[PDB]
């Protein structure tokens, strides 16, 4: 299937930004396959507020890292196996009650409990980069992730209000 | 290549809406292939203003029809061969100086001269439907077009600010 490149050029901004109507979402999960040799970068960022309520999933030292900041919880966590072996890996990020679950190749590798109150009119999902400077993360990293993404599904497509790509979505 | 369906269900609204930054456009042309048995419908609508400055390309009696309303020109024109034979046809709509050109299967079939002043911050392109009730056209038609679209390219992708799909883009 058609794989896209997770970072154009110098990796300063996301390849794509989706905007979702929060009252319309009935699917609170995302899933995709990624392939990379890059140990560090952003895979995707999500927010309901860029100052207040945000999430990032990336790689640090080859392994998944989640940063989360909202009314309930503020955290920086690494978990799961290294993904930076150049092989395709399946990833799923799900909200299940008040938890956020991370699954890798079908196996749960992480569960952040007591982090989310009820699913802030709009949620944005940014692929390959953040919607704020990396310096404002809890723990900065260099956002550019040189890898591929394919078979991706972001929340509930029925609730997507719009999608923007700043430049050209490149092939992998 | 992947063809999409030009009308979901009862054909009241477009399948997809693209928004473009008018100062950024350097390509003032659009092109696509269509396949249909339906003699009447909208193929695409474009506006810089839904009251003031709009364009529609559709079929009426099987044949291309353009409606255009702007500061320079107000018109309803039919031209070209019937397209409602269920075969793939190549269509290109281009602005060339102050004209709007329509080409079918590589051949110019229509040139609307003296219709456009210089290429209103934003242009919208709506596929398969209008962004106003069909009753407000110069000459109403029933907008639903049961056909396929593939190999489509809309203006200058570098100038696209966002794209929205209200429901599910179906396969053809
Ligand atoms: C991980 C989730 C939920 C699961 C998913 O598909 C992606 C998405 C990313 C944005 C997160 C969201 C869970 C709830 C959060 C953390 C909000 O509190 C603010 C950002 C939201
Ligand atoms: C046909 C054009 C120009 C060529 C094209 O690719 C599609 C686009 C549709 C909107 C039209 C535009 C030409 C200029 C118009 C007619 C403006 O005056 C208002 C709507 C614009
Ligand atoms: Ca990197
Ligand atoms: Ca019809
Ligand atoms: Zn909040
Ligand atoms: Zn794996
Ligand atoms: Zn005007
Ligand atoms: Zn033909």
């Amino acid at each position: 299937p058609p794989a896209v490149h997770l970072s154009n050029g110098p990796g300063q901004e996301p390849i794509a930004v989706m905007t979702f109507d929060l009252t319309k979402i009935t699917k609170t999960s995302s899933s995709f396959e990624v392939r990379t040799w890059d140990p560090e970068g952003v895979i995707f960022y999500g927010d309901t507020n860029p100052k207040d309520d945000w999430f990032m999933l990336g790689l640090r030292d080859g392994r998944p890292e989640i940063q989360l900041h909202n009314h309930w919880a503020q955290l920086t966590v690494g978990a799961g196996p290294r993904l930076d072996d150049g092989r395709w890996h399946q990833v799923e990020v799900k909200m299940e009650g008040d938890s956020v679950l991370l699954e890798v190749d079908g196996e749960e590798v992480l569960r952040l409990r007591q982090v989310s109150g009820p699913l802030h009119p709009i949620m944005r999902i940014a692929l390959g980069g953040l919607l704020f400077p990396a310096s404002n993360l809890r723990l900065p990293l260099v956002p550019a992730l040189d890898g591929c993404l394919r078979r991706d599904s972001w929340l509930d497509k029925q609730a997507e209000i719009s999608a923007s790509a700043p430049t050209s979505l490149r092939s992998c």
